[PDB]
This record gives C-alpha cells, sequence and structure tokens, in this order.
C-alpha cells in the first residue's frame, strides 16, 4: 500500500521521522499488512485552498492491492487524519481523503 | 470536491488568487456544491513532457464524492481548461484532465 | 496517456531528456498510441519512505483513454521500472506503480 500525502504545511527544518514511524505501523495494522510494505510519499509546500483560505490542510489518496471494506475505510480515515493532526496540526475537517 | 492541478508553470511571483476565486466558484456551480467545499491543489514547477517539448502544460484530477454526468464532465473539462488558459497561459491541448 | 512520476530522487543538474526520449517512445510502443501524445510528468525530491528507509523509490501512476490488458499492464511495469532503473537507479522493488 502506498499512502500520497500532499499538504501545504512546510516542513522546513521539521523531524517528519516520528510522523513516518506513526502513520507506518498504523496503516500496516489498520490493513493488515507488513510495516515494511507501506509506502508514504509526503509533499509538503503546495498551495491549497479550501474553506475559502489557506489554513493548514491536506489531500491524500491511498492506493491498496486488494479491497478493503467500509470499516477499514473509516479507520484510515480516522487514523490517517489523527495522525496528520497530531504532528503537523492539519484539522481533519481540512483532510480530503481518497481511499482507492 | 478536490481539485489537484500539476503544471511545469512557475507560480514564483504570480498571485494565484484570481485564479482561485474564478475556478472555484466555476466548479462549485458546474457540480452543485457549495464554493467553500472546493479544495484547489496547485502544484507548479513541475517538469512536464508532452508534445515532444516542456511548453506550458498541465495535468488535473477531480476527485468528486458522488457521480456526475458526460455533461457535468464536459463542462469540468471545458471550463476548468480555459480558466488555465486565461490565467496561466496553458493551452487547452495541453491539458490532460482526469475526472474521477 | 499521461505517466506521472514522483521520486525521492534529485534531478537538480541531472539531464532528464534521455530518459523522457526512452520512456516516451517505450509507453508510446506499448499502449499503441503517437509517442508525441504520451505526457509524462516527473516529479523529484519528494520525500519517500519504503521498506522502513529513504532509499531511492518512486510511485507512479499511468492514465489511459482506454481499456487495456494484462500483458499491457505487464509490460508497462516492467519497462518503465527497467527504464527508471537504468537512468535514475530506482531499483524495481522500491517501484510502485498505479495503472489505471
Amino acid at each position: 500500500p502506498c499512502l500520497y500525502i500532499t499538504t501545504n504545511v512546510n516542513f522546513d527544518g521539521v523531524n517528519t521521522d516520528p510522523f513516518y514511524s506513526e502513520v507506518t505501523k498504523a496503516v500496516a495494522s489498520i490493513v493488515g499488512r507488513p510495516q515494511n510494505l507501506v509506502m508514504v510519499v509526503l509533499k509538503g509546500s503546495v498551495e491549497i485552498v479550501f474553506g475559502g483560505n489557506k489554513e493548514a490542510a491536506a489531500y491524500a489518496e491511498i492506493v491498496s492491492m486488494g479491497g478493503i471494506t467500509k470499516q477499514v475505510k473509516r479507520e484510515l480515515i480516522a487514523t490517517v487524519g489523527s495522525i496528520l493532526h497530531t504532528h503537523f496540526s492539519i484539522h481533519p475537517t481540512r483532510f480530503i481523503f481518497k481511499v482507492f
């Protein structure tokens, strides 16, 4: 599974490894795959507009080589949204997550 | 709905707010959603090759949380392509738009 | 067809035209379209984590305006993965390729 994240947050001088560690373990647990086979692509400093302003926001897509369930989708959106919120102060209300 | 745009145009020192204002109102009107719930992700300065050259070009994807129609797809491609053309001189012949 | 490539490889001071030339001809031959109608979007210097490390890696998506076959998908993954390997030393084991 590949989690591709695009956000307007600037990661200059930010240690993103605490995030990668938590997200990769969390996604791996949710989808039921080994943590080493979760690819994370994190692209910051991309201009975003949402809600009529440029507050911290993110768009993410996850591509899983296999079907999933409604509950797995709910858990992914909730968990990734929380981890993004906890680490980068992207509020879940400004997080759009396509689950492919 | 999230409109994710990737282009080789350089937005250094460019006021993109006139574009965000027109595109968000236009997309909102076409898909029938409030303008504040249209996310726009605009990533410039990405190398693109098309038609054998590197002239101004763009790839875009729109993710709508609901079905649409053939006419809505036509209107989105025509309208977004025009707004990109008008504001950033990306010619619609060099605009590839995936409507998810 | 549009081939959108995201990688952690840094293309500063790299001539990417040898790559564009080979990939566009190879994709065009595989999918059966003129080489001038293959768009390539190559975005480097994007942080990626896979296999628990940040070695050279890439995520790619190809959007074809028409159906394809299992064999065409196999040929695209094998061929693009090889060209990325040959030119940018991205090993195919660290190449995730979504064929839409």
